[PDB]
């Protein structure tokens, strides 16, 4: 299930902390934990507040400057996430559980914290017609923390200091 | 819904057709149609025999030689694809409804005459877990149809002539 994981192909990738904000104007945040592994961090937007660490997701090098992060959540919700870091753009496509359009503050919380819960609303649906959130951003913050690094998604956005999302 | 679709940023990837192998076999075809529009046609694999015209989807710009199409089915099946033009490389993730990984089959048509069924599918379930597929393929072959030919996938795969799908460039 992970054959097309090539620690080799994402050097230039893995380890990478971005901030970005959607067309739409919704502000996220991703650190590309290691190779299969993402933390990730909403400031703002329909499910501002929530946050999720050890995501296990599908990172594969597109080009030499495209790289394409995909993933499954515990809500149901599946996404996939291109970058282009030359050109500091994003483009996201999020496939929402109905359940979650209706009502998406349930999944507003630290979820690893909340596995149970998630789970249990993704099996009572509803899951269709998925809301389907297809957007390009703009990558205002970029940095490399290495891999492993525990400690850059590891609070609740706004536990942060003051200023730190809107940083470049 | 459609805000991201950006036609100056896709003249040079609207009009294609391409025929591609993802590295565990399975034999796809896609023509992009137009701006916000698919069809495709699966030759081999789990859903081999299927096939789909005017598919709604979201294309995008990720480089000078990198595109992304994504989109959502009846079936519950959600796509997300990127072509690498340049080095006629393409990587799909799809995720799967568990009735489809079940039994697949049941998604092997014209998908267009049988909308009702696969929804009806879709809602028995089971859902969960998603067979998620992530996987690299070859495009062996591609060429440039231009706009809106109705003509590229207009039969299953079973009525080509002879080589079609083994033909390359």
């Amino acid at each position: 299930a992970f054959e097309s994981t090539r620690p080799e192909e994402l050097t230039g990738f893995v380890g990478k902390h971005l901030i970005y904000t959607y067309d739409n104007g919704w502000q996220y945040e991703m650190y590309v934990k290691n190779e299969r592994t993402i933390d990730y961090r909403i400031h703002s937007g329909m499910v501002g507040g929530r946050w999720v660490r050890d995501q296990l997701v599908h990172i594969v090098r597109l080009s030499d400057d495209v790289y394409k992060i995909s993933w499954d959540e515990p809500t149901g919700t599946t996404v996939s996430v291109a970058v282009n870091l030359a050109e500091r753009r994003l483009h996201g496509v999020i496939f929402f559980p109905q359940w979650i359009a209706q009502d998406p503050k349930k999944t507003v919380c630290f979820q690893n914290d909340h596995l149970d819960e998630m789970r249990a609303y993704r099996d009572a649906g509803p899951t269709y017609p998925k809301l389907v959130i297809d957007e390009f951003a703009t990558i205002t913050f970029m940095e490399d923390c290495g891999a492993d690094d525990e400690t850059v998604i590891a609070c609740a956005p706004s536990e942060l200091p003051a200023g730190y999302a809107a940083r470049r």
